[PDB]
């Protein structure tokens, strides 16, 4: 499966990219706001994309939306926070997320939350 990160914190964002890789994901792309996200969706047409629910500027609930008024097919989005930030959830599930990790650096449970959300 290929996967596109959004996250704006470098170091954070190479650890998520180095544990995907390590679960045997390929990760197509790496996008540090909202204007890399979305063309980097119409440029990879990623089959999963991981974004932080707290980003500068266009926040992830707002890349969310932008990603499903594209409406690519198979473009399932799965929200995350590094920083156990819980306050939007309901917000991200509202805006169509897929789901919501709160244990990123946790590479069984982000592969096993992926798995589940390609399989659905």
């Amino acid at each position: 499966a290929k996967i596109l990160i959004v996250e704006d914190e470098p170091v954070v964002r190479e650890a998520i990219k180095r544990i995907l890789e390590r679960e045997g994901y390929e990760v197509v792309g790496e996008a540090e706001n909202g204007e890399e996200a979305l063309k980097k969706l119409k440029e990879e047409k990623p089959d999963l994309i991981l974004t932080d629910i707290n980003m500068p500027g266009m926040d992830g609930i707002e890349v969310l939306k932008k990603i499903r008024e594209e409406g690519l097919k198979n473009t399932p989005v799965i929200m995350l926070t590094a920083y156990g930030e819980k306050e939007d959830i309901v917000e991200a599930f509202k805006a169509g997320a897929d789901g919501f990790i709160t244990k990123p650096f946790d590479p069984e449970v982000l592969k096993e939350k992926i798995k589940k959300v390609l399989g659905s």
